[PDB]
């Protein structure tokens, strides 16, 4: 929501688009609330309270100080992710195209002949992970960098098997200008990099479910984490494959053999991590260029040993420029070995070269076998070619994207693999694997069993909510797990559809009430981002791939007003109320008509009994960052910290939301409202004195209207009690005697309350009524009725016309407790 | 599917539309199968096997003997439900409109002035329940009657609040001619009337969930049954109602006060039934016309006592023509009392008449109170008017449809109600109830808790599968209940949508694999109808409101071929195969290409390994009457009764169905296939010898083709065993030595099996192969491979052209068992 606070003295004015202006010196939390309810994208903050900036940032709303209006202000007309703890700004902005450049996260790409295939004059410039090397471009009051890169395009080109790069880059850039900004993808890079270190330091055992190739670099420094992904391609599974012949498909114009090498070595690193939770020694044979080491070293320090006749720049120690044949004993006991040996494309016939390469393949495989036969705790990966050969059945198969699909694959072998059953594999099956399979993911770990773990911190970022996963197992995991961070699809669909999908790929959808979590925060990406110290320029759109984030066993659950608060609950409510609606009063109007309070709708903008629940039910697709359930619960057990609202006040908003949904045919909001009302009636064991025996009544000295009944009284309470509780009731009355006479009782008009009932309004007594309802309910005394409480002084049982007077205070003369249908009053304090 | 068997001598021929002809004298069950696979609506059966007619009728397919071709045959060009145990034919046919008549199930309607409001010259003729009095119209070789009535139209008119009957009847009749026949509604009347007596006699405790008003007459004679419906309208729930004034809405042109009276008394009967499981004495005050008694007496004998100054025809004993005031002591102790007292519409002012009626209302209420104060086990229902009055809070409110909505309602009171808290109710609330509520259902029983009951026979005909019901509770009920008959929606939707709905009213949808029932029949309405002795002319259309019927703990589960059999599995398969497909061989072709058997597709119509599973997966929307799961299970434990098919044969069809669904983007069939393959691998613990140590080989004397290898042999088996099991294997071989030499081995052509493999086909050995696979699997010996078994004699490792010869028998010379990679053969029987 991009709130920018600039100095009041330097309150510069320009007509920027979608801007707003706010400033006030009354409270520090309500300035944040009122800012959170502004309707535009950018907000300009002029009294610039540091406290209020911190509150916004905790809520996920980006709030930063602006000191160099000349450049700081103008260079923030784009979205960004703000690390407010370290005061860092990560710009997600593709204006750098005006420099005729493509930006990448990876250094190795700069060494390929990629620039030739770009548009004429274009270059690609390395920017570092999340634009770390761009900090020179921006020298502001804060550290500033541009996290936007074109790496998605390059990776898509590599996996797309289409050849011509010029048109591909051009098409993808034009598309990027035609579609809205990929905020989720770009800010999640920052969130991953900040999140997982905090978890590894802060928690004993961290389990990450379904990592994707995007974060392959994130976990390079954290072997403590146990990863669960899709299964690996085993050799035994090649029995199903139909035999095929050589097929020379070219996928990339520029040589990407280094990307293949890097994905291979990283896959091996993570296999080793999965087996032994420690960082291994890396041994590499071949891999002469080896530039990508740099990109790995940016995330974790590793010890690299290289054997290649050419030079390898970034290696730790290039043990020998000479080739490696029988030097097995140099290899230490806790390590991984990458064997990429290609002798040479000789200038001989292709058949002769094939025999040469086949013999070389057998040599490499035997080298791997000797590597793993001698020593415990090691893993290896070999380059083989497609031929008839006998591989172990449990070995893992790798074919990552390479420049051309030309009869090569890789075999990943642990020590359990070497002495295992070996099977004969024809060249046709291996060719079928090379041609029909491209390895999608470097995480080859066994799938995650969706069971609650008591010693683990489970992290399911975008993996659990899928069409094929068991829904009830997901619900039980979220419900009963301690210490977790799990994400599901939101079900922002009308008609309450239980799945949502794109081109026959579907996801399960959940409402916040579909869970029964005891102690957890159920918020948006904004809320979860704030809980971990980040804020963002751009909120979730109501219709999109929006996810609920659920944090189980968090430090922050009891900080109700601090994290996943009601910031922005009324942003959409206010936009609709002031632009499109029939009247700005429509809300109070509808809420009173929904609770059968139509008897008078006269100036109901004052002292309405409905609550936050109405906007959390109706506009949930916008403000689901609120966590309505925790808000209700924490106010059940004070341990009402700011509000002290009676439960009937919550139930009334529930009923109003149900009627609204039925009018709009919003089936989802109808369910959500019914379920929240159920949760309320579970947390509060509410009772209704629909058949009362006694009542509390207030009597006034003067009555500014013509009255036709003998006794004008305000029925201020109605209750159902046994006689023995009359002292208890009395005590509770005494408990607020001061407060009872303190209230500023006012009346301004008379109206018809029902057929044959003519009453005078009473104002200013309702807050006291709710405090007293809370006290009676806490004391297990049945107080209140099924209907809504309407404070009124009955004037006559006749049908008379409405009369108005100026606000005339009313004065209390006695506050009595009387038995219904008994002329006997059982208490009369003055 | 309307199979009509007529005498072969009188094999009359006419060109009726959608007819077919079948006759054969080879088998009695396969004539039924082949008939069940014919594509048209009507089938003409000429060899007319009584056995085959019985088999069809057990399957749900109507199969009746035709003896009077002149009229029996021609008057069966319409659909019907056939009670084949009693040999009765219930026609559902609206041709009777050509007699200018409307047909009703209820006698009371004939006494109203309804005929005046019909179209000129039209009459309404009573036909009895399911047309019992129409048997005179048809005098055939069987008892015959027309169950079709226009009662749906009349009831809809009564509940529709639209006034003009002439246009309403005309519109509804025209609609009935424009839409297809409501078979489900009409045949379910017959099914209910036959089903529930059988259950009450056959089972101790019967529980019926969610009865609707349609079957209000069905349970009149069965107070043993405990009913669960939607809750009742309690007096205490009127606190929510907004006050209203008199509103004179007219709903019907002809007087329907008798329908109101009948619904009132029947509601009271069922309340009494719910409390005390016995038939009560019926006392009625007022209710002078009382014709509807007749309609009640048609279902159960009752004892009626009437007090009215006018005469009451069908009453048991009209105790007194004189009015009933202080005759309370005549009323017996186990009874119900209906108090419909209206003094008279005097010719005085409406206000004076209002006071008269109000005093009369108080008199009636006090009469009811005195009735219930003296005596245990009684229930009462009173006619009251809208006024201020104090009713008990727990009393039940009835407002059934009446002629005009004019300030009257009814109160249902049990003995618990009389001495209960009483509340003051204004006339406005009662008027609001009269104006805004019409009682939808005479079953006012508490809702059903979806829990398994061990002593109960639960019957959920159309109640459980609804949007708001808990899905997992439904699954657990179906899964774990004994002795039940429950119905759910089928999920015939593509894309696998979990709910289906009409105008924001949705239902849960289930596949047959969504349950894990141990001992139950999961079939169609046709199958369930057959299990209870009925058959039907018209099968379920693939896209419709089609329901799965699940019978838990049934006598019929083990009669695999008798009930819920494979009748009609291939009806749709055959229609598609011969009309639209690219070739009639497409099925065998696709099934072989799906299991990677493309190496040869030459004449695969013979000896294909796929099964029934393919058509139960692909065409489930048509043949879901099959209960594929029970078919698989019962053949798992012989206890293969006709087929003796190996499990791999089932799995192959599963894989073929998965590939087919992916090609058609039929997401539902894809899931169903995956789940059935899972069920197969659960029931059979299958093992694969993908890495074999030994093999079974057959050697032949002559080889009709040119062979380039030293030893021509048929690898007839492949297995993985420890050495110690060689005797066991040998014994099993000996177990079928005779059978092994008995088979008619034939070869007809040579083909290429893979790159560098040239083989000769082998035919006629596959059935023996499957018998032997079953024997090895039963003996816990790992036999077979992950791939499909292809019997072949390898001829050379060279790429040669295909050659064909006439069918040349091959002769076995020895059947040996040899260790793989060992020249050592370990057995050689001749
Ligand atoms: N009864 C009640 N009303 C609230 C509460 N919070 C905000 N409101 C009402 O909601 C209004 C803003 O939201 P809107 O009605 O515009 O959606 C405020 O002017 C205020 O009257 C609450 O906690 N209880
Ligand atoms: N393998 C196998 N094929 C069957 C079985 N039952 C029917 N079929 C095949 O299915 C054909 C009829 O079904 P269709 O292929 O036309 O859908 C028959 O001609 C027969 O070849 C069975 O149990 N196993």
């Amino acid at each position: 929501m991009k709130v920018l606070a600039l100095r009041h003295s330097v309150a510069q004015v320009y007509a920027d688009t979608q801007i707003y202006t706010h400033d006030d010196t009354k409270d520090s939390y309500e300035n944040a609330f009122l800012i959170s309810n502004l309707t535009t994208h950018n907000i300009l903050y002029f009294n610039y309270s540091a406290r209020t900036l911190e509150i916004l940032n905790k809520s996920g709303i980006a709030a930063i100080e602006i000191q160099s209006l000349e450049e700081l202000f103008t260079l923030i007309r784009c979205n960004f992710t703000y690390d407010y703890e370290n005061n860092v700004v990560y710009l997600h902005d593709y204006s750098y195209y005006t420099n005729n450049e493509i930006r990448t996260d990876q250094h190795w790409i700069t060494k390929t002949n990629i620039e030739e295939y770009l548009l004429p004059g274009w270059k690609l410039t390395y920017v570092g992970y999340n634009g770390n090397d761009t900090r020179g471009h921006y020298n502001f009051s804060f550290t500033c960098q541009n996290a936007a890169t074109d790496d998605d395009i390059i990776i898509e080109y590599i996996y797309s098997e289409a050849l011509d790069f010029q048109n591909f880059m051009l098409r993808k850039i034009k598309e990027r200008m035609t579609t809205s900004l990929p905020i989720a993808r770009l800010s999640n890079r920052v969130f991953r990099d900040k999140l997982f270190p905090l978890l590894v330091k802060k928690h004993k055992r961290v389990v990450n479910v379904g990592p994707r190739n995007e974060s392959m670099f994130t976990f390079l420094n954290f072997p403590s984490i146990r990863q669960f992904s899709n299964g690996p391609y085993l050799v035994k599974n090649t029995i199903k494959l139909k035999q095929e012949r050589w097929l020379g498909k070219r996928v990339s114009q520029f040589d990407i053999g280094q990307y293949k090498n890097m994905l291979n070595v990283i896959t091996t690193i993570y296999h080793y991590y999965n087996l032994y939770q420690e960082k291994p020694i890396i041994y590499m044979v071949g891999s002469a260029p080896s530039y990508w080491i740099y990109d790995v070293r940016q995330y974790s320090d590793f010890l690299f040993e290289t054997w290649d006749p050419l030079d390898t720049p970034y290696s730790s120690i290039h043990h020998k420029e000479l080739f490696f044949a029988k030097d097995i004993g140099k290899l230490k006991d806790n390590s991984i070995l990458y064997i990429d040996i290609r002798t040479d494309r000789g200038n001989a016939d292709w058949k002769e070269w094939r025999k040469v390469v086949e013999l070389q393949t057998i040599s490499n495989l035997n080298l791997a076998y000797q590597y793993l036969a001698t020593g415990k705790s090691k893993v290896c990966c070999v380059k083989l070619t497609a031929m008839d050969l006998e591989l172990p059945v449990s070995a893992k198969l790798l074919h990552h994207p390479t420049t051309e699909i030309r009869s090569e694959f890789y075999l990943l072998l642990d020590i359990w693999d070497v002495n295992n059953i070996k099977r004969f594999i024809p060249k046709g099956a291996l060719y079928s694997f090379i041609n029909n399979v491209i390895t999608d993911n470097v995480f080859i770990q066994s799938p995650f069993k969706i069971r609650t773990s008591v010693s683990d911190y489970i992290v399911a970022l975008y993996a659990l909510s899928n069409d094929f996963n068991n829904r009830e197992d997901i619900i039980n995991l979220i419900n009963n797990q301690k210490q977790s961070l799990i994400t599901v699809r939101i079900n922002n669909t009308f008609k309450d559809e239980p799945k949502v999908g794109f081109k026959s790929i579907y996801d399960w959808t959940f409402l916040p009430t579909d869970f029964e979590t005891t102690n957890a925060i159920v918020t948006s990406y904004d809320g979860c981002l704030g809980i971990f110290g980040l804020s963002i320029s751009l909120a979730s759109k109501p219709t999109g791939n929006n996810h609920l984030f659920i944090l189980n066993g968090t430090d922050k659950y009891y900080k109700l007003d601090q994290f996943a608060n009601h910031t922005g609950i009324s942003r959409r409510s206010h936009q609709v109320r002031f632009s499109e609606s029939a009247t700005s009063y429509s809300g109070y109007i509808f809420r009173d008509l929904s609770n059968s309070n139509f008897n008078l709708i006269g100036t109901n903008v004052e002292n309405s009994v409905s609550g936050h629940v109405y906007n959390a039910l109706i506009y949930y697709r916008y403000n689901y960052s609120f966590d309505l359930k925790r808000w209700i619960y924490l106010h059940s057990v004070e341990k009402g910290k700011y509000y002290e609202h009676a439960p009937i006040e919550l139930i009334y908003a529930c009923k109003s939301a149900k009627e609204f949904a039925s009018l709009q045919d919003d089936l989802t909001v109808l369910r959500y409202a019914n379920e929240i009302e159920n949760y309320i009636n579970k947390v509060y064991s509410i009772t209704y004195a629909d058949d009362p025996n006694y009542f509390i009544g207030i009597k006034f000295n003067n009555i500014p209207y013509i009255y036709d009944v003998k006794v004008p009284h305000l029925t201020f309470g109605v209750l159902y009690i046994s006689d023995n509780m009359i002292p208890d009731v009395v005590k509770i009355m005494k408990s607020m005697k001061q407060e009872l006479f303190g209230m500023d009782v006012t009346t301004s008009y008379t109206y018809m309350l029902s057929d044959g009932v003519y009453v005078a309004n009473v104002s200013g007594v309702l807050a006291t009524y709710f405090k007293m309802y809370n006290l009676f309910y806490k004391n297990q005394i049945t107080f209140g009725q099924s209907r809504m409480f309407i404070p009124h002084i009955t004037l006559s049982f006749s049908n008379n016309k409405t009369v108005r007077i100026e606000t005339t205070k009313l004065r209390i003369k006695s506050i009595y407790l009387r038995k219904i249908r008994g002329d006997t009053v059982f208490d009369m304090p003055e």
